[PDB]
């Protein structure tokens, strides 16, 4: 399984490579050294922090301080180079950026951003494309891979599948980006999940085909898209493919006879005088891309790395494969020789105004390939016949206006043969039934150039669109999710700032800039001056969005989503007719060739106006045909991808700040993030909230039964604003910004739980105990002190002989703490402190006594008892109930703690009850083998015999013991009936020890006060011991 295998490709080009923190408490945040240089950005850490700023040391060397509303917080570093964005606790731009940086210089060009899918351009070739990578991601979850291409591909055709509901994937992005590489992917891995057979190679090969004839060389992209598309992938109920549609939009005719500098005329044009056949040169007078007009002006005639010749075979393998006949093929590159012929013809002034042809080399040549009358030809151009009443008068046209009713013809040929290839490539692949789809919409971002025109217009208003239907989408998705959960909360419709821009332009009443130009394009005498005057009377200071510019009379602005466009009218209404001599019509559907023939006789290509229906404009059949894409879109769940162009350069390794910057600001991605930062941006799964921020809480299990009144408990003790959240049925929603400060607080105080964990360590263990060990488990190991004894040993004794005063009667956690000499001199009061009585304090020991019994009316709950006394050494220790229905659980619960290696035995025995056969002893052996772990504590000495001695056990003979044994005595029933009191007892033990005929040689080692030294001695090395292991456990549990 290549997914978890760290030594497969898999990993190697889609994985990111591989306590420091935990401890650490330092913040950092994102600013930029110059303020006017917003793109670039430094990392400096926080200092400090007041009501409402921050304060941090820049790496120049300068305290700055910023207001916490426009503070752009980092992220910690464990997070750099995440999958999936969303999960970040801070979204800014640099932070967005930073985490895209971190991921691209891996190589790691998907990211995932909530329901966007960022692509960046490494303008490399990675292999993440192979057939493998596209086995890896069949079948597989969102979740349950990394970012691609492909998973996206996979989750829309599961959710065709699964919920019987067609899908359609977004690919946007500037020229450059990689939207089209993109799309061959999405494609590749359909037909591959779903599918080397006939059908699918058809499919495959349409792309090629019209690649050729639709993309060129510009100065952004070798390989740009001069069209847009929209691909449909038909399935059949079972999820096989089983056929394919392809749409194109405002495929760029003029670049068939004009290219600006540098820049390519379409591909085919290249392809065929490079790769056709000898044969083929021949029969269509082809020369080298130098000797004709339309390919040698741009001075540019090649693409570095490509071969036109190779392509060219590449392109007619294509078109075998998709089913064009052997003469369709011909006829086709006769189609593309004989524009290249019409481009050379060169009109001359003739005697009078009218224009001649003096050689007809050319026009010829065009003829000859294009199957029609030169003479005719020739005539059509110079002298087309226009309808004079009920007469056709030939009107003698001059040089310009011949030249360029040549160049109309020419782009007329050139958008038909297009759509011709579509129309035909549909034949093949399109199915008329189909029960499912996946449609692929590639098409250009919005076009913001220094000269704009209808063209860009068309584009525009198409973004203007997708743009409205994207925020639609995302209203609806945040409105289903906040009405299935439950929360009040409405939002003003997000598409409904975009409709105004959209009025301005497709509007019928009030008329707007499409309508007005149809009218001005059927008017009498209009001429592009007519038609500005026109749309400055319209909407000049009475559209919000639009505007009159202050010098120029040629253009007007409008205000789009991506910022203001500034239009230039010339030619306006010659593109919204886009007309043609009839006379040329008449030229063509006079040809021999079939092709030819057919592409000035079928209605749905020769015209935009159907059988039967009126005159139609070019804006018109757009809008119409924009409205179609739009309401097939409406019929699917969305998919989409954003892909964003690394430099201006096309070059690999080189990520540059302003320019990605400029997309993730427009191209909806920060918006797309943002958008719904006014309501509950943030939800979480109730289970999933207490599972984290338990620890921020008192008595609060991490897996507590009922999740959502654990939730409530752990925003209340941090006395979170109420109007800042809102319980859903199934998780927590908080307003922007809260869940991120709950994270700080959690991050604050794990800081301040572990910091300690690198002298004072007993307390520093107390608190991982009181946060962890109150339920009664242990989950952190945590090195202590256990005693074990009978219920008649007498421990209690010795745990108040410890404490030195009385105040026992559940396991018992007795932490205490030292007070040193008071800095007057004085000697401070002792006192007590219950972990469930958070601000008692009990200076009376008796009450102490009874707050045991009341809390305790067996448990594996223990009680947190704190003493603070000047009078007791610093220790820790946990006392267990002396050892039947009940006699089963204390064992099952002593057993459960001693069980553990970190933790150390103290077994108390009466000495006054032999040693064979003993009790704690023999559990404590049962768990210490090698008695490596375990203090014997004999008590009530003074208690044995006539005779009767211990030294036996006491020197470590009778069971020896690494740590040893110590010997203690106890008061005695009378004299707690009289005033002896402890503390003062211990005044006698340590005369009965001293002044004892046996035990005096060992009197040092023995009673409380060496006891309770011992213990604390044992306990600061254990813990120190243990230290490097719990350190372990604790980043574990913590992640
Ligand atoms: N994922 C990719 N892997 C390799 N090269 C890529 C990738 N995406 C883009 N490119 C490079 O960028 C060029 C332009 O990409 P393209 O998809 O044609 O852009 P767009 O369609 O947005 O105008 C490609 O032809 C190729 O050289
Ligand atoms: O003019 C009526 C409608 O025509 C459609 O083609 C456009 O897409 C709509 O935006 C417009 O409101
Ligand atoms: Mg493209």
């Amino acid at each position: 399984d290549p997914i978890h295998d760290r030594t497969s490709d898999y990993h190697k080009y889609l994985k990111v490579k591989q306590f420091k923190l935990t401890v650490s408490d330092k913040r950092y945040i994102w600013y930029n050294p110059d303020p006017k240089e917003r793109d670039s950005y430094e990392c400096g850490e926080i200092v400090s922090e007041t009501s409402d700023s921050f304060t941090f040391k820049t790496v120049d060397g300068q305290d700055r301080q910023v207001k916490k509303d426009d503070a752009n917080q980092r992220n910690p570093i464990k997070f750099d180079g995440v999958e999936d964005m969303s999960e970040l606790s801070y979204l800014n731009e640099p932070a967005v950026f930073h985490n895209l940086r971190v991921r691209y210089n891996q190589d790691l060009i998907y990211t995932y951003s909530g329901l966007f899918l960022v692509a960046v351009n490494p303008f490399k070739r990675i292999p993440i494309y192979t057939q493998e990578m596209v086995d890896i991601f069949k079948g597989r979850r969102r979740n349950e891979v990394a970012p691609h291409i492909f998973a996206i591909s996979d989750v829309a055709y599961r959710s065709m599948l699964d919920d019987r509901q067609n899908q359609s994937l977004l690919i946007t992005g500037e020229s450059g980006a990689g939207k089209t590489e993109n799309t061959k992917k999405v494609i590749q891995y359909l037909a591959s999940v779903a599918g080397s057979g006939v059908l699918e190679q058809q499919i495959l090969q349409a792309n090629p085909i019209l690649e050729a004839f639709g993309n060129a060389k510009t100065t952004r992209n070798n390989n740009s898209s001069r069209f847009g598309k929209f691909i449909e992938i038909q399935f059949n109920s079972a999820g096989f493919i089983s056929g394919a549609s392809i749409q194109s939009y405002l495929l760029e005719k003029s670049r068939v006879v004009f290219q600006s500098e540098t820049e390519r005329n379409y591909h085919i044009f290249y392809q065929l005088l490079a790769g056709a056949t000898a044969e083929e040169k021949k029969a269509l007078h082809l020369a080298g891309p130098e000797s004709f007009n339309y390919l040698n002006q741009s001075g540019c005639v090649d693409i570095k790395g490509v071969s036109d010749s190779e392509e060219f075979k590449i392109t007619r393998q294509a078109m075998d494969i998709v089913g064009f006949s052997q003469e369709e093929q011909m006829s086709i590159f006769k189609i593309i020789a004989g524009i290249l012929h019409l481009g050379n013809i060169k009109f001359e002034k003739g005697a009078g105004e009218g224009a001649v042809l003096k050689d007809k080399t050319a026009l010829n040549a065009a003829s000859t390939v294009f199957g029609v009358n030169p003479s005719v030809l020739e005539k059509a151009l110079m002298e087309p016949r226009i309808l004079a009443g009920r007469d056709l008068v030939a009107q003698h046209l001059n040089v310009e206006k011949s030249s360029s009713s040549r160049d109309a013809l020419v782009k007329a040929l050139y958008g038909r043969l297009f759509l011709w290839l579509v129309k035909k490539i549909n034949n093949v692949l399109c199915q008329e039934r189909k029960a499912y789809f996946i449609g692929v919409l590639d098409i250009s971002g919005f076009e913001i150039f220094k000269v704009n025109s209808f063209e860009q217009l068309c584009i525009n208003y198409t973004n203007e669109k997708l743009q409205q239907f994207f925020n639609h989408h995302m209203f609806k998705l945040e409105q289903e999710e906040y009405l299935k959960e439950k929360i009040n909360w409405t939002f003003i419709d997000f598409g409904l700032d975009s409709q105004a821009t959209i009025d301005l332009i497709d509007g019928r009443q009030p008329p707007g800039i499409l309508a007005l130009l149809d009218e001005q394009s059927v008017f009498p005498n209009a001429t592009d001056n007519t038609l500005i005057t026109k749309l400055h009377s319209h909407f000049s200071k009475k559209n919000a969005k639009y505007e009159e510019p202050r010098f120029s009379k040629t253009e007007f602005g409008v205000t789009h989503y991506a910022g203001q466009v500034m239009y230039e009218i010339q030619d306006w209404l010659e593109k919204n007719k886009d007309p043609l001599q009839q006379d040329l019509e008449l030229c063509f559907k006079d040809s021999s060739d079939n092709v030819v023939t057919k592409l000035f006789n079928d209605p749905n290509i020769a015209s935009r106006a159907k059988k039967g229906a009126n005159f139609i404009t070019v804006a018109a059949q757009y809008k119409e045909q924009l409205a179609s894409l739009m309401a097939t879109l409406e019929t699917t769940n969305p998919h989409f991808v954003r892909c964003i162009i690394p430099n201006n350069k096309q070059l690999p390794a080189k990520l540059e700040d302003k320019v990605v910057l400029d997309q993730l600001r427009c191209n909806g991605v920060l918006e797309g993030i943002r958008i719904t930062r006014k309501g509950f941006p943030n939800r979480i799964i109730y289970a999933d909230f207490v599972k984290r921020y338990y620890l921020l809480a008192p008595n609060v299990p991490r897996d507590a039964e009922d999740s959502q009144k654990a939730t409530d408990a752990v925003l209340k003790h941090l006395n979170i604003d109420p109007e800042q959240y809102r319980f859903g049925i199934t998780k927590i929603f908080f307003r922007a910004g809260q869940l991120a400060r709950i994270e700080e607080a959690r991050e604050q105080r794990i800081s301040e739980i572990t910091r300690g964990l690198v002298d004072q360590l007993i307390p520093v263990i107390n608190k991982l105990q009181d946060v962890f060990n109150t339920l009664g488990s242990d989950p952190l190991d945590l090195p202590q002190i256990v005693v074990v004894g009978s219920q008649s040993s007498g421990k209690s004794s010795v745990l108040e002989n410890i404490v030195g005063r009385d105040f026992l009667p559940r396991p018992l956690i007795l932490q205490l703490t030292h007070l040193p000499i008071a800095d007057d001199g004085s000697q401070t009061q002792e006192w007590g402190e219950f972990l469930h009585k958070p601000n008692d304090m009990f200076y009376d020991f008796s009450e102490i006594r009874e707050e045991i019994i009341r809390d305790t009316d067996i448990s594996a709950q223990p009680i947190n008892l704190k003493i603070y006394s000047p009078h007791v050494v610093n220790l820790t220790l946990v006392d267990l109930p002396g050892i039947t229905d009940i006699e089963q659980q204390i064992r099952r619960m002593v057993m459960a703690y001693i069980k553990k290696q970190n933790a150390i035995i103290v077994a108390v025995t009466p000495a006054n009850t032999d040693l064979a056969n003993s009790d704690a002893l023999q559990l404590a052996k049962e768990v210490d083998p090698e008695g490596k772990r375990t203090i014997g504590v004999i008590t009530k000495l003074d208690l044995m015999d006539k005779g009767t001695d211990a030294m036996e056990v006491l020197t470590g003979r009778v069971i020896p013991l690494t740590l040893g044994f110590i010997g203690v005595i106890n008061r005695s029933q009378e004299d707690i009936i009289a005033k002896k009191s402890i503390r003062e007892s211990l005044k006698s033990e340590i005369l009965y020890f001293k002044n004892h005929p046996i035990y005096k040689s060992i009197a040092n080692r023995s009673g409380t006060a060496y006891l309770s030294k011992t213990l604390n001695k044992l306990l600061m090395f254990h813990i120190r011991d243990t230290l490097p292991d719990l350190k372990v456990k604790v980043s574990k549990m913590l992640s």
